[PDB]
């Protein structure tokens, strides 16, 4: 089994477009990291995603990656896209997928972290330390969100 | 963010319904664990689900469930709702649903381990522990089927 989805799902009290706004221009700084790069236009000199080579500490480990983001407001999506690095040692294909959407109830939101990966062989492991890494990260960015 | 769902999915090269049926009469001898209690029939006696008992050791830690499982073959669901244990110590409401179908290509087959949980408090982990344990369970069963 090479192929696979890793789903984080967590239930917010806040309206879904201003959480995804929120998600976009923000991402621990407990947790060591930084990152160089560049951001990327779309034609009318708008910024519409970025490339970024991140530099980061993972369970006592560090590690590099290069990650392309790209959004999509109609659809609330924000989507990493992983090209580099120590996580392309265990996957040959490695995104991250961030939705948030209104509850069906109505006024609060559901986020939904996704991790498509491709294993390179049947000896990777499936990216649970990154789901749990994605998953506190998130909750610790809606616990400084309150409402009004 | 008390309200949550942890997915995995995997791919398998299986068709679905034949799948879902080895997945209903199959659950790790390696790993500690034992279950007492009773079969559920629906009226017509014919069994349609069971309550179990469990005990097992979870990551070196021995620990008790009392689960109820159900099916629905038209859908090719199953659901482990949790009512007692160990669990229940950090969850309000553990209900686990797998999943099986067939691949929008066609032959092989998608499966779907979903945890739906509500946490007692803030304080309380998301079950990343039971993810990884479904998840290694579910790999170790489908590396025991090849095809014909
Ligand atoms: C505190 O340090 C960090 C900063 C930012 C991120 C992480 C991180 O700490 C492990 C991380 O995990 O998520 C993000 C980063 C990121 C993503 C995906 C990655 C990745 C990333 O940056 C390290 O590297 C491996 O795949 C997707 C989201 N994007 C914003
Ligand atoms: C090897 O030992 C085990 C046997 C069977 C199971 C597990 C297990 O080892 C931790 C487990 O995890 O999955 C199943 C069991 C089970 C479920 C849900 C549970 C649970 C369970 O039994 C321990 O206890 C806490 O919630 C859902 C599925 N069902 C069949």
């Amino acid at each position: 089994g090479l192929v696979g989805k890793l789903v984080t799902q967590l239930e917010v009290n806040c309206d879904a477009d201003i959480f995804y706004k929120i998600v976009k221009h923000h991402e621990p700084n407990v947790i060591p990291h930084f990152f160089t790069g560049v951001q990327v236009t779309k034609g009318d000199g708008l910024v519409s995603g970025c490339i970024k080579e991140w530099n980061y500490v993972l369970e006592g480990k560090a590690m590099t990656a290069v990650e392309e983001t790209t959004h999509a407001d109609e659809t609330r999506t924000l989507t990493h896209h992983i090209t580099e690095g120590d996580a392309m040692k265990d996957y040959k294909k490695f995104d991250v997928i961030v939705e948030t959407n209104p509850k069906p109830n109505g006024h609060g939101s559901v986020v939904t972290y996704s991790i498509v990966y491709e294993k390179i062989n049947e000896d990777s492991p499936a990216p649970f330390d990154y789901l749990k890494f994605f998953h506190q990260n998130i909750v610790d960015m809606s616990a400084h969100i309150c409402s009004s």
